[PDB]
DNA sequence: GGATTACACCCAAGACACCAGGCACGAGACAGAAAAAAACAACGAAAACGGCCACCACCCAAACACACCAAACACAAGA
């Protein structure tokens, strides 16, 4: 498995980790439940791919 | 083919080259070019055979004449 690089992910999407918690697990991860996800982390810096 | 398309002000966010073939030096091989020799042209010397003048005789050319034929004024005919 040849490691080829790192994919940024979209919070809230399948492959987040913060997709299968519930809003308990949520509140002690410090996120907000109202926060909808939708963008990407990168240095830290919440991003938006515009359509 | 270029060149120009409001004015002022505020804030935030990322980067402030990395990595790959050319110059120098670093050494071989046919080509860019140089040296040589052997079959290429000619000329000097000897050999004898082809070329020139005689001698020569038979075959083609000219003269004589034959009969034969082509031809040209004109007496006659004719429209």
């Amino acid at each position: 498995k040849v490691h080829i690089g790192k994919v940024p992910i979209m919070l809230r999407s399948k492959f987040c980790s913060l997709r299968t918690l519930d809003e308990v697990d949520l509140y002690k991860m410090k996120e907000c439940p109202y926060d909808m996800g939708g963008y990407f982390v990168i240095n830290g810096s919440e991003k938006v791919l515009i359509a």
